[PDB]
């Protein structure tokens, strides 16, 4: 709690900020690609379906 | 929907414009030859009949 050696609350705020940064990066990729499924990591089944479809 | 990668509506407008261009080409052909069936592609039975009678 009142420790100089560590502070858990900063670690939790860091986890929250990293979650926000990851969601922002995903939104950046969806904007710059124009696809919600741009590659196999987005969704492998729908991606393979679209590959055979195209 | 609101995609940048593709749009159905221009495709539908294009197939409609292509149908209009095809009808205009058929009209130009009927105008410049003066016959509703100028060749075997127009109507094979009527064309065979008219050619044997001619």
């Amino acid at each position: 709690l009142n420790s100089i050696n560590t502070n858990p609350g900063a670690l939790l705020a860091l986890q929250n900020l990293n979650s926000t940064n990851t969601e922002l990066a995903a939104t950046q990729g969806r904007i710059n690609t124009g696809k919600k499924v741009a590659n196999a990591k987005d969704n492998g089944a729908i991606w393979s379906m679209a590959k055979m479809q195209s």
